[PDB]
Formats: structure tokens, C-alpha cells, sequence
């Protein structure tokens, strides 16, 4: 399951997402019109959750509260600790 999908529209992300079988089912795309302005679209229960990756300087990525150097060390960190602090959700692979 290839998560990182360069530029694609926020509808095209929750159609491909909805129709997956897996639980937490994800794809990180970049803003329509806005260049290094990236979207974690992941399946948390049903609905497809849209967190903003904000940028601070160089090559960094912050969507929680502390950031982190490249796009695959935000996914495998999330990956075992939770986004929504409440029920432990985590991401995984698309079908």
C-alpha cells in the first residue's frame, strides 16, 4: 500500500479512502493551489479526517505538537502513537 500521493483534489482523497477495507486507511497530499502545504487524509472510524501538516523553516512537518524532519517519520512515529487523544488511532496501508 503506497501511501504518499504528490498533489490530488480533497474529494479524490475521500472517495479512494471510504472504499478501502482497513482501519486507519491513509494518503498524505499537497493543497490545491498552495506549494509545501501538506493534508494526513486518514480513515478514523468511517469518516476521512483531513490534519494539516503545517511547515516551520527548512525540511520539517508538524501536524500534533512536535515536528518531524521527513514526511515517512511523521507516518511511522503516528504509526504506534496516537493522533486523537481519547481511543488509541493509529495509520495504516492502503489496499
Amino acid at each position: 500500500g503506497s501511501w504518499f500521493f504528490g498533489k490530488i483534489p480533497r474529494a479524490k482523497a475521500e472517495e479512494m479512502l471510504s472504499k478501502q477495507r482497513h482501519d486507519g486507511a491513509f494518503l498524505i497530499r499537497e493543497s490545491e493551489s498552495a506549494p509545501g502545504d501538506f493534508s494526513l487524509s486518514v480513515k478514523f472510524g468511517n469518516d476521512v479526517q483531513h490534519f494539516k501538516v503545517l511547515r516551520d523553516g527548512a525540511g520539517k512537518y508538524f501536524l500534533w505538537v512536535v515536528k518531524f524532519n521527513s514526511l515517512n517519520e511523521l507516518v511511522d512515529y503516528h504509526r504506534s502513537t496516537s493522533v486523537s487523544r481519547n481511543q488509541q488511532i493509529f495509520l495504516r496501508d492502503i489496499e
